[PDB]
């Protein structure tokens, strides 16, 4: 029961009925021969023929207006499927107008944060790349310090290409056993002795003189102030003392 | 568009045909018969005329209603074809940039995984690095420390051994013949003293000896002890 | 559908009726002007069928038309379906991967701060290194070095010190009593000849007592030498 436009209507069936001429046709025989002209004579037959003829043709028009109007009607119920199907597609579209332009901003979007990223990246390996050179030079000195080192922990000897020198004294086993040079001396004159040396020779003396005896003391004594200049002439060389 | 003249009825200049206007006597009954039904058959014709005419007015009115329809479907259509081919281009083209963007994401994803692998070896070689450095700090000799430091060995030098700069030891001395006898490290005193009378005194000469004999082992006590030491061969 | 014989007109044969082929007196009054406008109403119903007829076939030649463009419209429509379907469909793939892409982004960004962290916290770390690197390499003790090398603290060993493969310094020598008196490290002289007797005679034995003390001493003060370096007890 929706719009009812002026004009519109589903095909009128009516249009179909036909007029059916009732009057018999005419037969000059029946017709007054005295009293009408032949002119009229002739123009009531033509007439005859017309109104008959006219008949045929308000039939057909008829007929064609009613074809027409069933047309119509089909091709009415084709546009309201076309106005529902625009419709819908008008309103797809729409949706896609926008779903289409923030997925387009939406990489623009993308872009922007990747090309920020590459940049991070193209740095990041930069200062990997330089580090790994330091790394590797450190690692060499390292591994060259280690061969190279005098160890405190080492249980096994260990030797020093070149001198030494200590502050105030060194020790073995935790007890000082060498200091700083002992200064005073003087040097001792004389010839010193390392020869054999019998620190156990004895000395006889007897109740009377005897000068055997005593230039066997006067002896020994001098081969021992002797040794004694040889231990200090060690012991300067050395730098022990002065 | 719709012709109006076809919903105007055709105006009869006249009708009203009642039998009793005609001529009796003079139009046979027949004649009369059909001049009253070609009377009703003008009727019925007339009107036939007339609905055909408004049926085919209201066909054309209904046609002007569907152009006009129909003009709108085609412009909508026309736009649609627009919009939607439009549409067509930002799409393909969003597509393609996506792709685009995912050969530079995977680029770079490649590059940040490669960074990882690097850094966490990289990772490894510091630590261990550390750990060598740690251990060569606490255990090398240091030219600068100045607490007291020691070895867990023997030391072996070249040329000698000096504090505070002054040479203390050097290379062994050579030259030497092992003294004999007994040493002597016990009580000595060194200012023991002697008597020497006027006359031979058998006493006083033994003293002196005797005195002689102890200062003789107490010098290879010490020669003893430097040859222990390795000073003298 | 169109069908030409509408437009065809039925002619009438109008041959319009006259008072000059009417019968001269027969026919009454009404009968007379009824028969007159009855060839009048006859010629105009034949004009509105004919009309009518025309009416019919101009809105059936529309309809052709009609169905023309009804069908052009309904595959333009279709198209459109089809083609606003595919679109549909791609715009939803193209969002989702859009979203894909935002989420290895993301992940990726957040993996690139975490490496600019490490790579910064592992730079600190290797300046460091080196820095105690520098400072070993010129603290450290070296084996091979040749330049005389000096220690600002005392040193301690183990079993002994050598200088050229020879030992030359060891353990602390024990069992030592300490020698007593004056030490002598005065002129000395290891050859100084003593001229003896004969008879005793020439008392001045005196020189040999009295060299005999100055050796003992000079033996104390070297004893005092070794025992102050710490060789000795
Ligand atoms: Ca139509
Ligand atoms: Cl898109
Ligand atoms: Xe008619
Ligand atoms: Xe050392
Ligand atoms: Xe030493
Ligand atoms: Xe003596
Ligand atoms: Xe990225
Ligand atoms: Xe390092
Ligand atoms: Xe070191």
């Amino acid at each position: 029961g929706a719009l009812v436009p002026r004009g519109s209507h589903m095909a009128d069936p009516s249009l179909n009925n036909p007029v059916v001429i009732q009057a018999t046709r005419l037969d000059a025989s029946i017709l007054p021969r005295n009293v009408f002209s032949k002119s009229y004579l002739l123009y009531v037959i033509a007439q005859g023929t017309d109104v008959g003829a006219i008949a045929g043709k308000a039939n057909e028009a008829g007929q064609g207006a009613y074809d027409a109007q069933v047309k119509n009607d089909e091709q009415d119920v084709e546009l309201a499927d076309h106005e529902a199907r625009i419709k819908q597609l008008r309103i797809d579209v729409d949706d896609h107008e926008s779903r289409i332009t923030a997925n387009t901003k939406a990489i623009t979007a993308l872009n922007v944060r990747v090309t920020t990223a590459e940049g991070e990246i193209a740095s990041l390996q930069t200062n990997v790349s330089a580090l790994d050179g330091r790394v590797t030079t450190a690692e060499n000195n390292i591994s060259a310090l280690q061969a190279d080192y005098v160890s405190k922990t080492a249980t096994t000897s260990q030797s020093l290409a070149s001198p030494l020198n200590v502050t105030t004294s060194y020790s073995v086993g935790g007890k000082k056993v060498v200091g700083a040079r002992q200064t005073g001396w003087t040097a001792a004159t004389g010839t010193a002795n390392k020869g054999v040396f019998d620190a156990d020779l004895t000395f006889a003396v007897s109740d009377t003189y005897t000068q055997s005896e005593i230039q066997a003391i006067a002896n020994a004594l001098i081969t021992e102030r002797r040794r004694t200049k040889a231990m200090e002439d060690a012991l300067r060389a050395h730098g022990l003392i002065d």
